């Protein structure tokens, strides 16, 4: 051990270190200092950058031993504080840079120390310093961050007042629509947003930690676990297995389709029988510590018989296959899609025909934050769950059963979180925690590493798909003909689900009569399926949006006028029969030909003979809700301060439940002019808050946000005095009226769609959009550098721009991630950031180009749809038709690696 005395955030620290210690895990263990946010533990993320003697370092590679006595660090605690914030910190809050929030203390130092070096960059000079110093970010797309920099160094350099970074308001006083911050921001930014891990180091003494004991094959029988040498290592205090599990020991898909040929419980808490993929949960080791759960949990021996899996969906469901869950088939579900008149006599008498197999793979959401969670029991006898939960209501009754709980006597609780994408939609560690809490009677917590976030929570299931369209000379499209093969992995979980969403998007966006279709779900030894923002679209509208382009080229038609042609109109109806609920399509379209017949003049003149440039579209379509009469819950309380609580489950994922909630409530309570300062929003917690549902399926603005609207009219009701104007809270409590109202919401003209056809009316409200990708290929090396992306977006009105900006340049990134480098197909190699294909800065272009094209919609709040999962439709198709336009060559199965593209070049 060694003294170090240093300064940090201008304060004499007198440090005692292990000078093989890391600095992350000195800055917040032994100093508290938990604004240093740590996600890879690998420097390959930045999240938790700091300011060492002038340069930003990742404080996760940088050991003690390499900090000087008297070093000076700056942490993002030492940048500004709430009531004290620095220009870069207001700058953020004001460009809404903070989603999830986890990368942005690591962003805000980082652009400190670029600030110090270059008082006055370019956007170009930010780009390459978040670049060099790994700054990554999920959520934002990174525009937003780079907006901030310059907005601050403006400031910095006195180039304009501080006071221009505050908001100003637009008095009429409507925050609805505007660019109002939002809640969490100031916390966020700040360092002062306590997520999972955070939580985890501010636990009490005697806190247990916990680590997994995970299989290392992709498919055994277990005979036996020996925990022997491990209860005798450091700091251990048990060792928890399905032996002390209280319940069924396994998770419920809760919805499972009666169609499925599985019964939904195929899911196990901790292994018993069966390994079903790599990674899976055999055993939990109890230490004082992380570190020593994690050392003792090597040590624990699992004797296994280790059996042939099957890695891909076409190897699953071959006729031979053997059945991972015994007695149930590999392939579980199939949907048919049945519409109008049989195809093949169409397909036969159609002027042309085009046909595709494509492919979409297992994309890894890759959240900055790794997964992490912590349970204990209540004082009240109840096991209280804090996890990243999206779904605190659905994943209390998925997991109760297992854990041996009734639903009252467990409780989810959403904590602040570092973005999720969709694999919170699953649960991963909460029946974990639960069971380990139960067994123990303690406090236990499990925070994931970023393999363990990589190779053992969810993932996009990856969909072979063989798409057909038959059309006229004109292009109007006569039918369509669709197979696809979902390979969800070895738990069942909405994947029957998933498989129905080819049925309702492959082909959606344009009238087509006559369609015949068949979607199959499989098990295999691969990751097991979770939401991906889209889920199901991204793979669909990717064979349906090239397959369009292939028809344009077939019939010598420019492939913007093809889809112009088909669009929806009144009159038509979608791939379930449904008649769309707006017709924004050919407005969007019309309004994107110009700069679409500009970019392609541009790819023209500016293509050498080496960089060859190419412009390409699509269209996304996605449901705003679950499938059929989906519904929400708010109550809105006048609290004695007369302030005013909306309470709901909106689960934050960083997408903004807090602004979706306070730009709905103040705008539901215009009437009675309450300030948006004055409206409070609540955590998700499933004992205290209502069912507003998951945040998943793009639902809580629509969902949510009607009830939210409904409360509040309810509350303004409630509020009403005779003869005009509003009572006090005071004056409702003399006449012992009430204070909390409640409001519900049901999409109640929505219906499932069939199990037979695939007909019906899923959704009231659809997001509609229209994608340019401009991009540059090099033919030498067969790279591909997206320049551009535009997004037509209709979103019906807007709560909240900064909200809905942010989340279309999120999408847009990740779009490009799944065109160009994103897969989890090698266990081992795709289990880092990079290894995986995370999109850092230079990959997304500072040109994101948003135009909101609004049509309000019947059913929405203020005419709101969704937005969050539009912008990943279908950006990765008009991405790989721009490596076409500018190339020739199709890449029909993503991504487009480097190698992949220049084979189809030399070919
Ligand atoms: S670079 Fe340190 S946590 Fe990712
Ligand atoms: S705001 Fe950057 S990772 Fe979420
Ligand atoms: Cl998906
Ligand atoms: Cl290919
Ligand atoms: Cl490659
Ligand atoms: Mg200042
Ligand atoms: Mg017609
Ligand atoms: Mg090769």
């Amino acid at each position: 051990m060694i003294q170090k005395v240093i300064t940090v955030n201008g304060i004499e620290q007198n440090l005692f270190v292990d000078a093989e210690a890391l600095l992350s895990d000195v800055l917040r263990q032994q100093l508290g200092l938990t604004g240093v946010k740590v996600g890879c533990e690998q420097g390959q993320c930045g999240a938790c950058s700091v300011i060492l003697d002038g340069k930003v370092v990742r404080a996760c590679v940088t050991k003690m031993k390499r900090v000087a006595d008297g070093a000076q660090i700056t942490t993002i605690e030492g940048v500004g504080q709430p009531e004290n914030l620095h220009p870069l910190q207001k700058a953020w809050v004001l460009h809404g840079g903070a989603q999830c929030g986890f990368c942005s203390p690591g962003f805000i130092v980082s652009a400190k120390g670029l600030l110090d070096t270059n008082a006055d960059p370019s956007r170009e000079d930010v780009r390459d310093w978040f670049q060099k110093h790994r700054n990554a970010c999920r959520c934002t797309g990174y525009k937003p961050l780079v907006d901030a920099v310059m907005d601050a160094a403006a400031v910095i350099n006195g180039k304009k007042p501080e006071t221009d970074l505050e908001f100003k308001m637009p008095a009429d006083g409507r925050i609805w629509g505007s660019k109002y911050p939002r809640p969490t921001a100031v916390a966020k930014v700040t360092g002062t947003l306590d997520y999972g891990a955070d939580l985890g180091l501010k636990m009490p003494a005697g806190t247990l930690h916990l680590a997994m004991v995970q299989a290392k094959v992709s498919h055994a029988n277990i005979k036996g676990i020996d925990t022997s040498e491990a209860l005798t290592m450091p700091g251990v205090h048990s060792v928890i297995t399905h032996k002390d599990v209280k319940g069924k020991n396994r998770i419920t898909g809760l919805i499972t389709f009666p169609t499925n040929k599985g019964d939904g419980w195929d899911r196990p808490i901790l292994c018993d029988e069966k390994v079903f993929q790599y990674g899976d949960c055999i055993a939990l080791v109890c230490a004082d510590s992380e570190a020593n759960a994690r050392a003792a949990a090597e040590k624990v021996k699992v004797d296994l018989e280790e059996l042939p899996a099957y890695m891909s969906g076409p190897a699953a469901a071959a006729e031979d296959a053997i059945e991972i869950h015994p007695g149930t088939p590999n392939v579980y579900f199939e949907q048919p899609i049945v519409k109008g008149e049989d195809t093949g006599p169409i397909f036969a008498s159609a002027d042309v025909t085009v046909e595709g197999d494509f492919y979409v793979g297992r994309q890894p959401h890759m959240p900055i934050e790794p997964d992490v969670a912590f349970a204990y029991m209540g004082d009240d006898g109840k096991c209280y769950i804090h996890s990243k939960s999206i779904g605190v209501h659905l994943h209390l009754y998925m997991i109760a059963p297992g854990v041996g709980l009734e639903p009252d006597q467990l409780v989810l609780v959403a904590n602040p979180m570092g973005g999720t994408f969709g694999y919170k939609f699953s649960p991963t560690s909460e029946a974990l925690v639960a069971v380990a809490a139960m067994a123990t009677g303690r406090p236990v917590h499990l925070r994931y590493n970023y393999q363990q976030q990589q190779q053992y929570t969810g993932k996009r299931s990856p969909w072979e798909m063989n798409v057909k369209f038959a059309a006229k000379k004109d292009g109007t499209l006569l039918a369509m003909e669709s197979d696809w093969l979902v390979d969800h992995g070895p738990y069942s979980e909405f994947g029957d689900l998933l498989t129905l969403r080819g049925a309702q998007f492959i082909g959606a966006g344009y009238n087509i009569p006559n369609i015949r279709g068949l979607g199959r779900t499989v098990a295999t030894n691969h990751v097991w399926g979770s939401a991906f923002r889209g889920y199901g679209a991204p793979q669909s509208m990717f064979a349906s949006e090239c397959l369009m382009d292939m028809l344009a080229e077939k019939l010598g038609m420019d492939p913007l006028e093809l889809r112009y042609k088909n669009a929806y109109r009144p009159g038509d109806t979608n791939p379930t029969g449904q008649e769309p609920e707006v017709f924004s399509l050919p407005d969007m379209i019309d309004q994107l030909r110009p700069k679409y017949q500009a970019a392609l003049e541009k790819a023209q003149k500016e293509s050498t003979a080496t960089h060859k440039k190419g412009v390409g579209i699509s269209i996304g379509v996605y449901g705003s809700g679950l499938d059929g009469p989906d519904a929400s819950e708010a109550w809105a309380e006048l609290n004695a301060d007369g302030t005013i609580t909306v309470h709901t489950a909106w689960e934050d994922h960083g997408q903004g439940a807090d602004i979706g909630c306070v730009g709905t409530a103040h705008e539901a309570l215009r009437p009675m002019g309450v300030a948006p300062e004055k409206i409070k929003f609540t955590w998700p917690n499933t004992a205290t808050t209502p069912n507003s549902g998951p945040s998943g399926g793009s639902r809580q603005q629509v969902m949510t946000g009607n009830a939210i609207r409904v409360a509040c009219e309810n509350l303004l009701k409630a509020c009403e005095k005779p003869g005009g104007g509003y009572y006090t809270y005071d004056e409702l409590k003399a006449a012992d009226k009430p204070t909390k109202i409640t409001g519900n919401w049901t999409a109640s003209g929505a219906t499932h769609c069939d199990a037979v056809t695939g007909l019906g009316k899923p959704f009231v409200v659809y997001m509609y959009g229209v994608f340019m990708a401009e991009v540059t290929v090099d033919v030498a090396t067969g790279q591909t550098t997206v320049d551009g992306m535009t997004l037509m977006a209709d979103l019906g009105s807007l709560c909240n721009q900064l909200a809905t900006d942010g989340q279309i340049y999120g999408g847009l990134a990740q779009g490009i991630g799944l065109a160009l480098s994103e897969d989890f197909e090698d266990i081992k190699k795709h289990a880092t950031l990079v290894g995986a294909g995370f999109p850092f800065i230079k990959q997304i272009p500072d040109k994101l180009d948003i135009v909101y094209v609004n049509h309000p919609r019947p059913d929405g709040p203020f005419g709101a749809s969704g937005v969050g999962e539009l912008p990943l439709t279908s950006p990765h198709a008009a991405i790989i038709n721009a490596i076409k336009s500018a190339t020739g060559v199709r890449i029909y199965r993503l991504p487009a690696y480097p190698e992949k593209v220049l084979e189809a070049l030399k070919a």
